[PDB]
């Protein structure tokens, strides 16, 4: 109770203080047969989070530690297998019997005591993404059978909250993912959910829109930027797990960018947050019109929306900044295979007016930005910068194969690129054999 206490605030020290477990996951993995017992008193882990000390309190990072370590008992227990890359998984009786009575156990446990760690870690960007991971593991129909509606509606307020006080991206799509479990995996709730929901979508595009009308009519303020960017940022995240296209966000976006170009001086974050958010309005647009059985004006107004948006993200790849170049090469590269001729497969032939060929100026740019931004003469940064510039050419690959770019001219680059290795490699290579 206060043993299990002490266990629990010692594995999170050996965790912390020695580096013999890099990974939390595979900490809780390893003990898991030895210590199942105590790795699921989640009890006493809120107790230890929720509660006020006697002495000696937890440290802001052992409180993080602990919340990190909670969440992967959580995974461990729902789950009944070891987390990815510790996997080989058939259950005994008493396995299955087991799983079904833990996750009963930690979702009555949660569905109380979440709300009460989300409002007390509420301005710790970290903790919450974590404390957000859990609800995925839910029996969710317990929400109805508990007569627990009180602690749903407080899950919500807490989301609320928590999506009102922060930008981080991390925190936005745990929130997005959040509501997105809540509703579509259980009808009891979904009306309650849906009602929070766009409510809360509600009061962003006003804020948005009241903002993009503030930054457009303005000299213009550190205010007025700060209003719009933070505003986008909370539909950008949603924009994509939720169809929010019953509000005109790509309307505004289109301003947004279009003034960007026009007068060159739009905050660069803001047109990496207007550039993804129209390429989630276009993707929902999509779906809508290929489930729907539309009508030649519906294909024709979506086509107008996409070479307004295609011709965007060409003028974009131009900005100074390279977040922006990389945002707009992005899409650019997932629009031209989308909006590519694979749109009339299975019996789908309906959508030709969609399908796009990029112009040879376009299939230039998406050259030179490769030559310029992929290919780059010159810690941990680097293998993150590294692993972004693989998935840029490789979304660039995919364009070369189906001829949608010069594929000539795209082999041509990667020779100049690789001559080195076709020119001394041999000898290069034998040489480090024999050292
Ligand atoms: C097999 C190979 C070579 C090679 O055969 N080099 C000779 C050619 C360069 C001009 C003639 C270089 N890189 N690798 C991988």
């Amino acid at each position: 109770m206060s043993p299990n206490g002490n266990l629990i605030r010692m594995l999170v020290l050996f965790f912390l203080e020695s580096e013999l477990h890099e990974h939390a996951a595979y900490l809780v993995d390893s003990l898991w047969e030895s210590s199942q017992e105590l790795l699921k008193d989640w009890e006493c882990m809120t107790e230890l989070l929720l509660e006020e000390p006697v002495e000696e309190a937890m440290s802001d990072r052992q409180e993080s530690a602990l919340i990190e370590l909670m969440v992967c008992t959580i995974r461990q227990a729902a789950e009944a297998h070891p987390p990815v890359g510790r996997g080989t998984r058939v259950l005994t009786a008493k396995e299955r019997k087991t799983q079904i009575d833990d996750r009963n156990k930690l979702t009555e446990h949660f569905i109380i005591t979440l709300p009460m760690l989300l409002s007390k870690y509420s301005a710790d960007a970290e903790k919450v993404a974590n404390l957000l991971q859990i609800p995925q593991y839910f029996d969710l129909e317990i929400y109805s059978t508990g007569r627990m509606e009180k602690h749903l509606d407080a899950l919500l307020k807490q989301i609320k909250f928590v999506v009102e006080k922060h930008v981080e991206s991390d925190v936005l799509e745990a929130c997005s993912k959040t509501y997105s479990i809540l509703c579509s995996e259980e009808y009891t709730i979904q009306n309650r959910v849906d009602i929070a929901r766009s409510q809360l979508i509600d009061e962003f595009v006003d804020r948005f829109n009241h903002s993009v009308e503030d930054l457009l009519q303005e000299e213009a303020d550190d205010d007025d930027i700060y209003n719009v960017l933070s505003t986008l940022k909370r539909l950008t995240s949603f924009h994509n797990a939720h169809d929010l296209t019953k509000w005109d966000l790509f309307g505004n976006c289109y301003r947004l960018l279009k003034t960007g170009i026009e007068h060159g001086a739009m905050p660069e974050q803001i047109v990496v947050q207007a550039l993804q958010c129209s390429h989630y309005s276009i993707l929902w647009q999509l779906v809508k019109i290929t489930d729907g059985s539309p009508s030649k004006e519906d294909l024709l107004v979506l086509r107008k929306t996409v070479k307004s948006f295609l011709a965007v993200c060409q003028q974009c790849l131009s900005n100074v900044n390279t977040p922006v170049k990389e945002q707009a090469f992005m899409l650019l590269c997932d629009l031209l295979m989308i909006f590519s001729h694979q749109l009339m497969t299975g019996g789908r032939e309906g959508l030709q007016p969609l399908v796009f060929n990029p112009d040879t100026g376009l299939q230039s740019e998406l050259l030179s930005f490769v030559m310029d931004h992929v290919f780059i003469d010159q810690e941990a940064n680097k293998i993150e910068a590294l692993h972004k510039r693989r998935n840029l050419l490789a979304a660039f690959s995919k364009l070369i194969i189906y001829d949608i770019v010069d594929m000539h001219a795209a082999a041509d680059i990667f020779k100049h690129y690789m001559k080195y290795y076709n020119d001394y490699g041999d000898i290069i290579k034998e040489t480090l054999s024999k050292t």
